[PDB]
């Protein structure tokens, strides 16, 4: 459950939310693979309802209408052509899979879904599958209105309605199998593992009995006895009943009070301070980190849609957002997920954002295609993230540190840091309001080093801030605090 099942050597994967399937398979060829990214997030693949009104938000893709690879982003010709050609490539897909509920119960009855699908919501009746009202949890849900209204009592967490969301029985073998049946699928078709939504709704042990119903990976593409990577989504933030810890013996979880405590340290709120992520990690009651999937924001919190609230760093929050994630990227702890998205018109009411629920680009519904421009950067008003330099650079930092050690760190006391992995790799952070300019030992042999943040190597050259290396390991880094990006990252392999 555990292993990335990723090739050995590329330590990340990244979600192209929403992204059109015949666009990641061009994306896994053309950048992922040769950049060394890992793996690739994808949003739900099976049909879903088709919502008008708002007009096609992105979350109508999280709520079901049968397991029909058949959605906005593709049909199931496209989505296999995918799979078989990202893999071919070393670079594994990761499928969003929504089975703890099905669509809103007040859904008006018809076939409004992205594949044509009839289904019935007042009725529970989901012919496609198929499902039935037997097959939902209306009858084990305790709460007045059969939503959940309180957090604190475990149980109506697990056995009522998200949001409205009709819920799924998980603990009729009936419904495991057709749940199972549905990832088989996939697993056959190649993938090589799952995000479990809403993994908090559900309870442990279901979700294990729906895991050992589960194929070993395609024998064409992985070793035999290869088991799929699970991480399960599980908002933990503390002061609930309900722990990720619970969540252990399944697979990893989604440690969200990740992104959201880097966000106020680097935000510097109330007397938060780079200097104290010295002991970052389990330090700070983080889960073990073979455990974590970690990341700086997600679809779901970017848009407060999520707990984190407003000390997440997303895009839109440029030059923080870069150094959060190269923080994240640099340090040894958990699994790393890096975020790819697409703007939106944000409109900002009373504190808060009234358009967090526009969907991807598109005309007239059709999501664009992403385009690329010359400078590699994203058209059609995708942000690409993982193709910023800064970004995709600290990606590949990741890859060729694996393994080594925590150390040499440094800090002033405030907001400037410091810290290498082995003699593999080293970086630096200046987020005080003054300027940093000092020698620190850095642990790497002697050379002259491309600085992989303000540029890159390039046979023989850098094309950004180059950094000498002494035989004593020292180097002399200075950041002012007014650099475009606040810190520099150099490694083994931008070694010139
Ligand atoms: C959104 C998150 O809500 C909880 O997340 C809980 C959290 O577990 C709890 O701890 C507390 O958090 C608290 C923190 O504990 C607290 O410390 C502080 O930080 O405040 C937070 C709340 O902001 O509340 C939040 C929100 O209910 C779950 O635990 C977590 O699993 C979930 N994330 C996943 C699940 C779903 C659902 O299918 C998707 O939803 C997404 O699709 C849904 C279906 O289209 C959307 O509903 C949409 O359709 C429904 C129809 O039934 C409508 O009733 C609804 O008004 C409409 O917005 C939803 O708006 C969207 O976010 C997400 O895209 C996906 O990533
Ligand atoms: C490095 O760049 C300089 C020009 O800035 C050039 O003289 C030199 O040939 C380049 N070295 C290589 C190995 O391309």
């Amino acid at each position: 459950q555990y292993s990335p099942n990723t090739q050995q050597g590329r330590t990340s994967i990244v979600h192209l939310f929403e992204w059109r399937w015949v666009d990641i398979a061009l994306e896994c060829e053309r950048y992922l693979a040769p950049k060394g990214f890992g793996g690739v997030q994808v949003s739900p693949p099976n049909e879903n309802v088709a919502i008008y009104n708002p007009f096609r938000p992105w979350w109508e893709r999280y709520q079901p209408v049968s397991y029909k690879l058949c959605t906005r982003s593709g049909n199931e010709d496209e989505f296999r052509n995918m799979v078989t050609r990202c893999n071919n490539v070393g670079v594994r897909i990761y499928v969003d899979a929504v089975i703890n509920h099905m669509c809103g119960n007040a859904v008006s009855a018809g076939t409004s879904s992205t594949c044509g699908s009839y289904f019935n919501p007042g009725s529970r009746d989901f012919p496609a599958v198929p499902y039935s009202g037997w097959d939902f949890n209306d009858g084990k849900c305790k709460t007045g209105s059969g939503d959940i209204e309180n957090y604190n009592d475990a149980t109506q967490v697990r056995d009522c309605r998200l949001t409205g969301l009709l819920d799924l029985a998980l603990e009729k073998d009936y419904v495991r199998s057709k749940i199972a049946e549905y990832m088989n699928h996939l697993i056959d078709i190649g993938v090589a593992g799952f995000r479990l939504d809403a993994s908090k709704h559900m309870w442990p042990g279901d979700i294990k009995a729906i895991l050992d119903k589960l194929h070993n990976l395609n024998s064409n593409w992985f070793p035999a006895g290869s088991k799929p990577f699970i991480y399960q989504e599980v908002i933990d933030l503390g002061g609930e009943p309900i722990k990720s810890s619970d969540y252990f013996g399944n697979g990893r979880v989604t440690e969200f009070k990740y992104g959201a405590k880097l966000g106020t340290v680097i935000r510097k709120w109330n007397g938060e301070k780079m200097s104290y992520l010295k002991n970052w990690g389990e330090g700070w009651g983080f889960v073990p980190s073979d455990r974590a999937l970690v990341f700086v924001d997600s679809h779901d919190n970017q848009r407060g849609h999520g707990a984190g609230g407003a000390s997440i760093l997303t895009f839109w929050d440029a030059r923080l957002y870069k150094m959060a994630v190269g923080f994240m990227l640099a340090h040894p702890y958990g699994f790393t997920r890096v975020m790819s998205s697409y703007r939106w018109p944000r409109q900002f009411q009373n504190g808060n954002d009234v358009n967090d629920w526009v969907g991807p680009p598109n005309n007239n519904g059709v999501i664009k295609e992403v385009t690329i421009n010359p400078d590699t950067t994203c058209g059609n008003d995708w942000v690409c993230e993982h193709r910023w330099r800064q970004i995709r650079n600290m990606v590949i930092f990741r890859n060729v540190v694996d393994g080594q050690p925590f150390t040499n760190w440094y800090d002033n006391g405030s907001n400037q840091v410091a810290f290498g992995r082995g003699n593999r790799g080293f970086i630096v952070f200046n987020n005080d309001d003054w300027s940093f300019s000092l020698t620190l030992q850095t642990g790497l042999p002697a050379g002259t080093y491309c600085d992989v943040i303000s540029g890159d190597k390039i046979n023989g050259n850098c094309t950004g801030i180059k950094i000498y290396v002494s035989d004593d390991g020292k180097a002399h880094f200075s950041i002012s605090n007014s650099a475009e990006d606040p810190f520099i990252a150099i490694h083994a392999e931008s070694k010139l």
